[PDB]
């Protein structure tokens, strides 16, 4: 929908850390940059996370390839919430992958 957050990985890195996070992303998670920047956004997921959709994004990253899933997340507090993520690789002229694109959306209602 409208409201919605975003966050870049760096693909050249071997386990894609964050290297930017809209204000959104702070202030929804409750995290802040000097807490998850060089970080895999996996510190987002939980006791209820669907290893099969968090599955699905590891094979799309591995593949390079542009992905879609519904997964549930937890703030800093520890408070759930459903998130729709689609991740987007960013590649250069040389088809290579450099970087991950990541939009948010809490689809919790
Ligand atoms: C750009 C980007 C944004 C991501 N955002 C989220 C997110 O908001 N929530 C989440 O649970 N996983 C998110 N992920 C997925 C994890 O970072 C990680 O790719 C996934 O869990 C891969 O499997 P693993 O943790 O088993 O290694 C994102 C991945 C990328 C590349």
């Amino acid at each position: 929908g409208l409201r919605h957050t975003f966050v870049v990985a760096d693909a050249t890195l071997p386990d894609c850390p964050l290297v930017y996070a809209s204000e959104g992303f702070y202030a929804m998670t409750g995290y802040g940059p000097d807490e998850v920047l060089g970080h895999n956004c996996r510190f987002l997921q939980g006791e209820g996370t669907d290893p099969k959709e968090v599955q699905k994004i590891r094979d799309a990253i591995k593949k390079g390839e542009a992905c879609s899933v519904r997964l549930l997340n937890y703030r800093k507090d520890g408070t759930p919430f459903w998130n729709l993520l689609t991740v987007t690789p960013i590649k250069t002229p040389d088809g290579r992958v450099s970087k991950f694109v990541g939009v948010q959306v809490d689809v919790t209602s």
